[PDB]
């Protein structure tokens, strides 16, 4: 719980970008492709599989988002977006 579960989760939520993976992944890119890469909804994101199981609840995956790293979560915590620049080795 705490920080524990919840940064583990936002690695995790990152990582799924800084792992080029979103590009190859059009479950990502469909949401993705709203907006370049400026708008994923948390039903994405929460269907994740992975994410939920981490998670197991979608309170610590709307937190996770609140505390973003290298993603920012819109104030409706329903879009995110990650940075410009690609990620290197981002924990």
């Amino acid at each position: 719980m705490s920080e524990e579960t919840s940064t583990q989760i936002l690695k995790q939520v990152e990582y799924y970008f800084s792992d080029s993976n979103f590009p190859r992944d059009k479950f990502l890119r469909s949401e993705a492709a709203k907006n370049v890469d400026n708008y994923i909804s948390i039903d994405v994101i929460a269907s994740f599989n992975r994410m939920k199981t981490i998670s197991t609840d979608l309170q610590l995956i709307t937190e996770a988002l609140k505390k973003s790293t290298r993603l920012q979560v819109s104030e409706d915590g329903k879009m995110v977006r990650r940075l410009d620049p690609l990620p290197e080795n981002i924990d």
